[PDB]
């Protein structure tokens, strides 16, 4: 009739969309997008811990399932949010189950920042439910001894999963109730008070002496060892203690008075005497040690009116040797129970309400994979530039191959006439005029936009002051430049981004004013083109030696080596690995993700073949350029001239210069302009974002 439950525990309740929804801000961008599901579920929780665990509740089953259900949401959600947790700040408190336990340091109530410190509690209240649903239960209906049976063992399992997660998960030493010791003592009690049952059953179906004996006795030996667990340790409600004394004891005297029946039919009749007289004395204790815990008057006429019929037959009947009890037999010991393990879910009809979001040791290497990507991409990039600017920076301080399309010093040579023809139809100078004029334009736009974005926070806060320092404080709230933290932070950063940027620019019209004379010269059409360059009587081993020809075909090998640079560019741009399901794959698999392993060998391996390519470009030229140096070294001497031709040459190469100085301007402003007009547009947020914040007030 008396069975151990335990109390549940109470806790504060704490606005859980409010530190939750703020990832999401982190998460997604948009309104209308994925980011307004997220949200009716941060609510939902918000409603579901309140109806859980808000309340002392109506020990039913909905009240467990709800418990369950929470405990479920609560685990489905940290590998999403809390990994590092780095600001997110929710912060849990919870008050122990049984006050009087540490007079010494931190008592009654814990603060925590840590989910599993959490979940724990949690599991605690649900585990510390299901002994008081199990408890209430009629024990004679046979429906009612299942449900019994199933939530101790439950219990027992709850708790000793808690033994087994909290000094390993928390961040500190943990309250009375949940540290190892105390926990594992009561999932030993559940688990005995389950085996009590089994042994109420066999009971009923009136089974085997013998197998009522050993399953009364295992139930014992439950209640023994848990005690044992107690004795000297101050874990510790207080009418626990005598109960587990008290119910040992009388486990002990049924397994006593069960096999007395046995050794009775084997007619061992001093045994039968020895073990009642055994289990009479357990109860004589029992009824008057532990009266008001527990009534046992019936068992101990069972026993007196057993022993006076035994005691009866032996004294005229049998005559048979009474031993004394350290002469008999263990009696044996069977259980039937085990601590139901924790696996998620334990809540009946789930539905993890976050089941669509993408985990954060995903979401964070997903990341860090797109700088890896960045990275090879813009740094392959970068060497394919500077090796191809600095070869056509070759050929044209060596005349090239300005030199050798020179039949006669009439016209102008086909390279440069194919360059010219480019320049001109591609806008001309006017292009480069265009772009030269308009970006200080589209430099000042923009600092326009920024000083009247600040100036209306420097204008707010001017009024906030004058407030207060005129007002009988009904104006109290936010000192307005304290508000005006972050926006200026970024304010400050947009400007030295600005000054870089304009400093930047100058250095290119200077360039350009240096460079554009000889421009002016390739937007002309062929007649004035060709009377501007000075004509020279040319030189006439160019008919065809080994000298010149080897060099042709040098510069038509190193023509489609820097030809196909684009192509690279273009497929080095062009593709994308969505990494996602690869990781997933992995987190499932495997415990967590070590990205570098992963992604390293997946990068030179979706990339791979290019890298290598890209090194067959750079190295290739290396070779092309030093078998042109020691080349034209040999063609200096068999083309000569005094000054008719040291003006023609001087001119060729001014004007290959022009040429690459053109195309090097104008993939470089377009460029330029493509980035200013993405800065227009990432400061209209900004502008309207300060606008938002003094209308905020």
């Amino acid at each position: 009739a008396t069975f151990i439950s335990v109390q549940l525990k109470k806790t504060s309740e704490v606005d859980l969309a409010k530190p939750l929804v703020k990832f999401i801000q982190q998460t997604y961008p948009s309104g209308g997008e994925e980011q307004a599901q997220y949200c009716r579920a941060a609510e939902e929780l918000s409603k579901l811990r309140r109806a859980a665990v808000g309340r002392p509740l109506d020990k039913h089953e909905g009240a467990l399932e709800t418990l369950l259900r929470y405990y479920d949401q609560i685990c489905s959600i940290e590998p999403k949010f809390p990994f590092s947790e780095n600001q997110i700040c929710l912060t849990f408190t919870w008050k122990d189950a049984f006050d009087k336990g540490s007079l010494f340091g931190g008592s009654v109530k814990l603060a925590l920042a840590s989910l599993g410190y959490e979940k724990s509690c949690v599991l605690f209240n649900c585990a510390a439910l299901a002994s008081q649903i199990a408890a209430e239960q009629n024990l004679d209906n046979d429906e009612g001894l299942k449900i019994a049976a199933k939530h101790y063992q439950f219990a027992s399992g709850a708790f000793l999963h808690i033994k087994e997660t909290v000094l390993s998960a928390l961040s500190r030493e943990p309250t009375v109730d949940i540290s190892p010791d105390t926990v594992g003592t009561l999932s030993l009690i559940m688990l005995a008070q389950a085996q009590e049952v089994f042994f109420l059953k066999a009971t009923r179906d009136k089974m085997k002496d013998a197998i009522i004996a050993k399953l009364a006795n295992q139930a014992a030996d439950y209640f023994g060892d848990a005690f044992k667990q107690c004795q000297y340790k101050d874990t510790l409600p207080k009418e626990v203690f005598p109960v587990l004394a008290a119910k040992h004891c009388i486990m002990q005297a049924n397994a006593e008075y069960h096999q007395s029946i046995l050794a009775k039919q084997q007619y061992y009749f001093g045994e039968e005497i020895a073990r009642l007289q055994h289990a009479a004395e357990l109860i004589k204790t029992v009824a008057s040690r532990y009266d008001e815990y527990v009534n046992v008057k019936d068992f101990s006429d069972k026993i007196n009116r057993a022993l006076a019929a035994a005691k009866k037959d032996n004294d005229f009947i049998y005559h048979d040797r009474v031993p004394d009890l350290k002469d008999l037999d263990p009696i044996g010991k069977a259980t039937l129970v085990k601590s139901t393990p924790v696996n998620v879910p334990i809540s009946q009809k789930f539905t993890d309400l976050f089941e669509k979001m993408v985990p954060v040791s995903v979401q964070q290497s997903l990341a860090a994979y797109n700088q890896r990507k960045a990275d090879l991409v813009n740094r392959s990039i970068a060497q394919m530039r500077e090796a191809t600017t600095l070869a056509n920076g070759v050929l044209a301080s060596l005349n090239l191959p300005a030199a050798i399309e020179d039949v006669s010093g009439d016209t102008v040579p086909q390279s440069i006439l194919t360059k010219s023809r480019s320049v001109i139809e591609q806008g001309g100078i006017q292009t480069v005029d265009q772009l030269i004029k308009e970006l200080p334009e589209l430099l000042q736009r923009n600092r326009e936009i920024l000083d009247e974005s600040l100036r209306l926070l420097d204008e707010e806060e001017a009024t906030d002051n004058d407030l207060r320092a005129k007002f009988k404080e009904r104006w109290q709230r936010t000192p307005s430049n304290e508000l005006y933290k972050p926006l200026r932070a970024e304010g400050t950063n947009f400007r030295t981004v600005l000054d870089k940027a304009v400093q930047a620019d100058g250095q290119v019209k200077e360039c350009y004013q240096s460079h554009r004379d000889t421009i002016v010269l390739l937007c002309k059409p062929e007649p004035e083109l060709n009377a501007a360059i000075p004509s020279a009587n040319p030189a006439k081993t160019m008919q065809g030696s080994e000298v010149v020809n080897v060099l042709k075909s040098l510069l038509s090998n190193l023509d489609e080596v820097k030809k196909e640079r684009e192509g690279l560019e273009n497929d080095l741009k062009s593709v994308n690995f969505d990494m996602t399901s690869k990781f997933l794959t992995a987190l499932a698999q495997d415990g967590v993700i070590n990205e570098e392993a992963l992604s390293v060998t997946e990068l030179d391996r979706v990339y791979g073949g290019l890298t290598t390519k890209v090194q067959e470009s750079l190295k290739k030229q290396e070779g092309l350029l030093k078998n042109i140096q020691v080349s034209h070294q040999e063609f200096s001497k068999m083309k000569q001239s005094n000054n008719e031709a040291n003006l023609r040459e001087e001119v060729l190469k001014n004007l290959a210069t022009a040429y690459d100085n053109f195309v090097e301007l104008v993939a470089n402003l377009k460029e330029g302009t493509k980035f200013y007009n993405e800065l227009t547009e990432i400061l209209v947020r900004f502008q309207n974002k300060c606008s938002d914040i003094v209308f905020a007030r």
